């Protein structure tokens, strides 16, 4: 509907950009496979409820497909065909053997218990056993899904094969004593800080005590701003969260930003800092700019006042393409947000690994191959940038969609 033809749109204008046959074009706009389910739960209070699950597999041709699972309200089928549409190309720019995928199931998990939450995990496998599998569809975790529940889903899975294969690779994010992987907490962070590490040495920039401006300050941004500090020598200057934020140019410890926002439910007022807006931090003088909380920060109203060098999308959605534009012309390097944000899909995929190879990998060895694949899709990104004098989006686009183009045409699937 609106988001699945948002999707559309931006494959399309990446195509525009790219050599692509039409028809391969029309099979892409096209996700090969879409199940619904009806979920059925016992309530707690005896009475069934059903629920309506959605698993929507936008493509394979790179791979099994990889996709998360969503449990919100507001769920349609549109929203999970566009959001599978759009980690195939998340798998697909950081060059893995996947596809893309997108389970839903239309709840409240507000008001469900634990072992309602059970019961409806178990089900929605119960549901989509013939649709999914190692080999074919793994599910991964994602908003009001923790690993609690991937551990019920495995359990479900495994129980259904009589464990025939690697019931643990059916899905990732699992705990870490039942097959779960190293770096999982950690992921899309320390990602994004290598992406970061790449975007300065490719503009030329060293890293040694810069400044750094994190908007949001969920897990993720945490994660981000600690990492950034610990490794880059990033001299964090200003954190905010959806509530406030705060400023302090002398620097930052993130650990202690963390804390008091445990202590005061927000960061708001921390000792030593002035405290500001998101806007005020959107405007700051830094060398990387990095927006971690709700979808569109920056807006076309205030993209032109970003003194920012990088701009490192770790918040998915966070930059409107006109203001994408008005930082492209403004000599600001960006980073696509799903560019940015592969960590969590590439550690996934080496959870997936692991599972399948039947051997764990330290949190060293993880770390390692992590920094490889980011740092390879960056790359890849950058100089596709580069040949094409084309955006950063539409870079990384053109890497994903040819990805995919060139595993249809090697698979057959489309003959021009
Ligand atoms: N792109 C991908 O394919 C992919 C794959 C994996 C992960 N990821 C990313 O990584 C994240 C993984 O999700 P997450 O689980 O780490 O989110 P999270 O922020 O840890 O959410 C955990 C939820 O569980 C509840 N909870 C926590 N502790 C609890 C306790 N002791 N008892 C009861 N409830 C508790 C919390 O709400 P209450 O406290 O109110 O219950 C909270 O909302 C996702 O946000 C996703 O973006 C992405």
């Amino acid at each position: 509907i609106d988001p699945f033809e948002m999707a559309v749109k931006q494959l399309e204008r990446a195509a525009q950009y790219m050599d692509i046959s039409e028809e391969a074009l029309e099979w892409l706009k096209k996700p090969m496979r879409i199940v619904e389910v009806s979920v059925p739960i016992e309530m707690d209070d005896g009475s069934v409820k059903v629920f309506t699950g959605f698993r929507v597999q936008h493509n394979w041709a790179r791979g099994p497909t990889k996709g998360g699972i969503r449990w919100h309200p507001a769920e349609t089928l549109s929203t999970v065909k566009a959001l599978a549409t759009w980690m195939t190309w998340k798998v697909a720019v950081v060059d893995l053997p996947y596809g893309g995928g997108k389970g839903g199931i239309i709840v409240n998990p507000k008001e469900l218990s634990e072992r309602e939450q059970e019961r409806l995990a178990r089900a929605y496998i119960r549901a989509v056993y013939d649709v999914i599998g190692p080999w074919t569809d793994i599910p991964a975790p994602d908003v009001y899904t923790n690993p609690k529940i991937m551990g019920w889903m495995m359990d479900e899975y495994e129980t259904i094969m009589r464990r025939k294969g690697p019931a643990f690779g059916v899905i990732t994010g699992k705990p870490l004593s039942i097959g779960g992987s190293l770096g999982r907490g950690t992921a899309t962070a320390q990602g994004a800080i290598f992406t970061i590490r790449e975007a300065a040495k490719a503009l030329g920039i060293d890293l040694k005590g810069k400044k750094i401006a994190v908007q949001g300050y969920g897990n993720a941004g945490y994660y981000t701003a600690k990492l950034a500090k610990e490794q880059l020598g990033m001299t964090v200057v200003a954190v905010s969260d959806s509530r406030g934020g705060i400023y302090n140019p002398d620097g930052l410890d993130p650990d202690e930003v963390l804390k008091w926002k445990r202590e005061h439910g927000s960061v708001k007022d921390f000792p030593g800092a002035t405290n500001i807006t998101n806007e005020e931090l959107l405007e700051l003088e830094v060398d990387v700019l990095a927006p971690a909380a709700i979808e569109e920060v920056i807006t076309e109203k205030n993209a032109d006042n970003i003194k920012a060098k990088i701009v490192a999308e770790v918040a998915n959605g966070p930059v409107t393409p006109e203001a994408d534009d008005i930082l492209r012309e403004k000599g600001i390097l960006q980073i696509p947000d799903f560019l940015c944000n592969a960590g969590g899909v590439t550690v996934s995929y080496f959870e997936w690994v692991q599972n399948i190879n039947g051997y764990y990998w330290t949190e060293e060895e993880v770390r390692e191959k992590l920094d490889k694949k980011m740092t390879k899709a960056f790359w890849e990104v950058y100089n596709t940038h580069k040949d094409k004098n084309i955006h950063m989006r539409d870079a990384a686009y053109v890497v994903a969609v040819s990805r995919v183009y060139q595993a249809m045409k090697d698979r057959g699937w489309v003959k021009k």
